[PDB]
């Protein structure tokens, strides 16, 4: 058919009730993370041919870069908690990837700091509870789908994004077949 299951997306076998609607996973560490980020802007072009209804979570993972991941994790669960996804996503991933500046969790709290955050702010929110809390959500959503792979992209806890069966010869193409997809899977 036009969409096929191991073609464009994959069915997990043991399906996750209550799971998010549209739910990524990354790590700062990961290459390819980087490539969808920061170069085909896979998650805004997702979120933006969304149905109606249909919200979108992104969860950090632990399972790269050792300590300092697990730091990328609890400072993610920072930015969620605070709402400043949008300011730190890019000099997160350029400070471990392009510019290798982040190097410890002081070096991931400049990078709040910088973005304007202040370090009060930044500091009591490393510290809660509140972040404990996304931190543990982070962890169960990805170990309900025994995830050992990013990027991945899961639809209401059925279906797998399979971005490795679409052609990669345009750019804008190869995005647009993948939020096409997410939309055609949530609408299932
Ligand atoms: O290599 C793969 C195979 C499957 C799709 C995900 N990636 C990572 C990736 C990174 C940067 C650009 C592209 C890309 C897309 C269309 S033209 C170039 C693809």
């Amino acid at each position: 058919a036009q969409y096929e299951d191991g073609k464009q997306y994959t069915t997990l076998e043991k399906p996750v009730a209550g799971a998010p609607q549209v739910l990524e996973f990354f790590s700062f560490f990961c290459p390819h993370c980087y490539q969808f980020e920061e170069v085909l802007h896979i998650s805004d072009n997702v979120k933006k041919k969304l149905p109606e209804g249909v919200k979108m979570t992104k969860y950090h993972v632990n399972f790269m870069g050792g300590d300092l991941g697990k730091d990328l994790t609890q400072a993610w669960a920072v930015a969620m908690a605070l709402g400043v996804e949008d300011k730190v996503t890019v000099p997160l991933f350029e400070g471990v990837q392009k510019t290798q500046t982040i190097r410890s969790a002081s070096d991931i709290r400049d990078v709040f700091i910088n973005a304007g955050i202040k370090g009060e702010e930044y500091d009591a929110a490393w510290n809660s509870f509140v972040v404990k809390s996304l931190v543990a959500q982070q962890e169960k959503a990805a170990a309900d789908v025994q995830l050992r792979g990013v990027p991945a992209m899961f639809v209401n806890g059925k279906y797998q994004l399979n971005p490795q069966g679409m052609d990669t010869s345009n750019m804008d193409v190869f995005v647009q077949q993948y939020a096409d997809t997410v939309k055609y899977l949530s609408e299932k």
